[PDB]
């Protein structure tokens, strides 16, 4: 049958998993707590329909004489139904079962790349467990699969047939990438990114399993320009703390190649953003420089960052900090009962990841620091978060004030 090549990121994930077969670092996990009753047969039927709809769950990765390939197959899976109403601590028992699952390493060749389970923790409260592998799923695809599961289960439980899928097939992305691999546009993007990152520097970093610290706040001062402001603020903070005038940040971009719908499993492309800190620069100048730099690499955004890393002299990172500004995911409804999503495991740490979560029509922001434990301590991460948030509030208070004259308090 038709086999397809792995992306550079998928190849790196495969190689790192084979080098450390005992590490469950590539496992992505979450659970949906549903306040009500669930019919498990209908849920399994919906799970099976969406598995065939989000066919990235049907992907099989082989290592044949051709090389490391991927193809659409029929994966063998099961949906266990657990009852914890008789346990002394039902929620703790569900947490223990989920932790027993997502802490097991998974063999990529022939082993279940996803695991679906249902856990009854109360007479009117269930827990839908979802575990994937990083080689075929990200966070947004995870939420989209959960949402489609909720919709299809609700449709099947109240008789009506579910409306058509609004996902594209993963093979659309596979064919698009196969054509782009031999494109002249890819050669142009490669040349541009090798010229733009020519020589360069050490990534300005605060580097000194995953460490996660959350802070809530509201500030006196739109998603695109909130991302602009957060990028400029983190770059200025790195410049003020490390003393580096050339700061490189990672900015994930949803690559657009003509796909009408979203394809679960289609990863983002984290592009390096180079920002130069000249003396006497304010937040206005830094934000406009960031906008111009994002515009300069806009037509070249499809070149994968892993290829740019490997095609350079890197054994090992273009950037130490990535900035992710995204709204909160909408809460879900199963049949008619409420359900909230709760994260268990996400992608492994690339040094430091800054997540900025905002809600429409409100001033409140949520700031998440997801750091690599080998280069950050909890106390250091907390001090960095506090200092950065205070410095960012000072920035937002006056966009014309020079960054050099801002007090960096600890």
């Amino acid at each position: 049958s038709t086999t397809y090549a792995l992306s550079a990121a998928q190849t790196e994930i495969w190689l790192a998993q084979q080098l450390y077969p005992d590490s469950p670092v590539y496992n992505i996990a979450q659970y949906t707590v549903i306040e009500g009753v669930i019919e498990p047969a209908v849920f399994e039927a919906a799970l099976r329909q969406v598995i065939d709809e989000a066919d990235t769950l049907r992907l099989q990765f082989i290592d044949s004489d051709d090389g490391l390939r991927q193809r659409i197959g029929t994966p063998a899976w099961s949906m266990p139904v657990l009852d914890l109403t008789a346990q002394a601590d039902p929620q703790a028992a569900a947490q223990a079962w989920m932790r027993a699952d997502y802490q097991q390493p998974v063999n990529l060749t022939q082993g279940p790349l996803f695991c679906y389970a249902l856990l009854k923790v109360a007479p009117a409260q269930w827990m839908w467990y979802q575990r994937y592998h990083h080689i075929m799923m990200d966070g947004y695809g995870r939420y989209l699969i959960a949402q489609r599961v909720a919709y299809v289960y609700s449709a099947l439980c109240e008789g009506t047939t579910p409306a058509e899928c609004d996902f594209g097939s993963i093979l659309q992305l596979l064919e698009s990438d196969a054509q782009y691999q031999i494109s002249a546009q890819r050669a142009q993007d490669e040349a541009y990114w090798l010229k733009h990152c020519a020589n360069w520097s050490e990534p300005a970093t605060l580097a000194s399993q995953r460490l996660r610290q959350t802070t809530y706040l509201a500030i006196q001062a739109d998603a695109r320009r909130l991302a602009q402001f957060m990028t400029a603020a983190m770059a200025a903070y790195l410049y003020r703390f490390t003393g580096e005038q050339d700061v490189v940040l990672g900015l994930p971009v949803k690559v657009r190649f003509g796909a009408d719908r979203h394809i679960p499993g289609m990863k983002s492309n984290t592009l390096p953003l180079r920002l130069t800190m000249r003396p006497g620069m304010n937040l206005s100048s830094l934000m406009q420089q960031a906008a111009q730099e994002m515009q300069s690499g806009l037509r070249h955004q499809r070149y994968p960052s892993e290829a740019l890393r490997r095609q350079l002299g890197m054994p090992q990172r273009l950037f130490g900090t990535t900035v992710n500004v995204m709204p909160f995911d909408l809460d879900l409804s199963f049949g008619g009962y409420s359900a909230t999503n709760h994260n268990l495991l996400n992608g492994p740490a690339e040094d430091l990841m800054l997540g900025v979560y905002w809600t429409p029509g409100s001033h409140q922001l949520r700031i998440d620091f997801d750091a690599n434990p080998a280069c950050y301590t909890p106390e250091g991460l907390g001090a960095h978060q506090r200092r950065f948030i205070r410095f960012m509030q000072v920035l937002a208070a006056d966009a014309t004030q020079p960054i050099d004259s801002i007090d960096l308090l600890d």
